[PDB]
DNA sequence: ATATGACGCT
DNA sequence: AGCGTCAT
């Protein structure tokens, strides 16, 4: 009827670094810039574990979490930067001041949620209305676009090369567009992805960093969006494009549905596509998975999401952590103690940092621990009053809480032995 | 032998 | 409060 809302009220973004930490590494030794290459952890066990990978090594099948011994047999000239090892952990302080590069030129456009250390979401929508009021009814240029695709296009009769596709989309879109309508949401996309163009522009000219982007309605598909056309493109999904996409979208592919959601959705419903999910009603999809789950999975199969972009770009905690797998798990009251003493410290560093610069102060400490055989991320979280930035307090203080888990009748030895520590600080306050 | 961060449920 | 899910 006339009262049916189609999801298209917002523009939001997406905007994710291409391979973020290499690209860091990249900028600082050109000798890595065009090169097959990876950025590694700890030298010492199977050359180091493979944290982020250039494109160029991706052709050979080098990824995340393998060896960089095994990546070596995939690509033998790959060239490899290390993570600054401080304190016995990785450090990754160079990463953190690169994003804060490109978190504070996106934030000169817009309203955004930081989502990760390389990607952060943009509410476009009142960028976009003012751009509407401004850029007049002159049309827009396919030119203002130049690294933009149109998700669902070409269609029909006209190639070869993937610009000639690129620009061919991009003209049947702008062709078909109806720029004397201010309200058109697909215009209104089009002016977002104009946006993005130059916020991207910004980002490469003010840092040297590359990255792609999705424009859409939500976050949700501004996200996979975003993936479609990786590295250093932008990918425009409008509603309209949503049945033909997603009736092929594999259900895991969704954000939030990636992981035992997303299998319980595959196995009791047997499906396999996103766009299996319109033929259920509402009450059915709440029967099986939740009122909230439900009624998401509801709207978000037809391309409706709701998740409001959060103005945060500051972390809601400040973490330090390190696994101790294996048989280098703790397991004496001298390793557990120096160890979390080196997690305090690092941690003291930087909640000073961001005391100076964001005028607030961390009020709670907690304090997780794995022990080893429990398969789970935590096996016992603890808290405490965060009263000083002071190492060794924090460190005593996170053992007065958990001490009591050593179940070790010798007072030297700590049994079940720890294969994590993982010390946050949280509840920050106006300062 | 897979350093962190946001959040939901009870 | 303490645990579970999802994610880069
Ligand atoms: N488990 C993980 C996942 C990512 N990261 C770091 C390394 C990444 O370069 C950076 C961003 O992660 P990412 O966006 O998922 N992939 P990355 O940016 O490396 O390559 P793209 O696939 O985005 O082009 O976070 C990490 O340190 N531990
Ligand atoms: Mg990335
Ligand atoms: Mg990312």
């Amino acid at each position: 009827g006339p009262h049916m809302a189609t999801g298209q009220d917002r523009v939001v973004a997406l905007v994710d670094m291409d391979c973020f930490f290499v690209q860091v590494e990249q900028r600082q030794n050109p000798h890595l810039r065009n090169k097959p290459c990876a950025v590694v952890q700890y030298k010492s066990w199977k050359g180091g574990g493979i944290i982020a990978v250039s494109y160029e090594a991706r052709a050979f099948g080098v990824t995340r979490s393998m060896w960089a011994d095994d990546a070596k047999k995939l690509c033998p000239d790959l060239l490899l930067a290390q993570v600054r090892e401080s304190r016995g952990k990785a450090n990754l302080t160079k990463y953190r001041e690169a994003s804060v590069e490109v978190m504070e030129i996106m934030s000169r456009f817009a309203v955004i949620e930081r989502a990760s250390i390389d990607e952060a979401y943009v509410d476009l929508t009142s960028a976009v209305q003012e751009r509407l009021q401004k850029l007049q009814g002159q049309p827009i240029s396919a030119d203002l676009l130049p690294s933009t695709y149109i998700e669902g296009l070409p269609q029909g009769p006209t190639t070869v090369q993937k610009e000639g596709m690129r620009k061919q989309g991009l003209f049947q879109w702008l062709d078909s567009l109806q720029i004397d309508n201010l309200t058109s949401p697909d215009l209104q996309l089009t002016v977002g992805a104009v946006i993005v163009e130059e916020m991207r522009a910004a980002i490469e000219r003010e840092t040297g960093f590359q990255c792609s982007a999705g424009i859409s309605h939500n976050k949700v598909l501004a996200k996979l969006a975003c993936g479609l056309n990786k590295p250093n493109r932008q990918t425009l999904v409008s509603h309209g494009s949503v049945p033909q996409l997603f009736s092929q979208m594999p259900i895991r592919k969704i954000r939030s549905l990636g992981g035992k959601l997303g299998a319980s959705v595959i196995e009791i419903l047997g499906i396999e596509y996103m766009g299996e999910l319109t033929q259920f009603t509402e009450s059915q999809l709440q029967s099986h998975f939740g009122e909230k789950n439900g009624s998401w999975l509801y709207a978000m199969c037809r391309g409706i999401e709701h998740d409001p972009v959060k103005p945060r770009q500051l972390p809601k905690t400040i973490g330090c952590s390190k696994n101790f797998p294996g048989k280098t798990a703790l397991a004496t009251r001298e390793q557990v103690q120096w160890w979390l003493l080196q997690l305090a410290q690092e941690l003291e560093e930087r909640l000073t940092k961001d005391r100076n610069d964001n005028d607030r102060v961390a009020t709670q400490l907690v304090v997780s621990i794995r022990v080893q055989g429990d398969k789970r991320l935590s096996s016992l979280r603890r808290c405490c009053a965060l009263t000083r930035y002071d190492a060794h307090k924090m460190s005593h203080d996170a053992f007065t809480v958990i001490k009591n888990c050593n179940t070790s009748g010798i007072q030297t030895e700590w049994s079940p032995p720890l294969t994590m520590l993982f010390l946050c600080a949280t509840k920050f306050s106006a300062s």
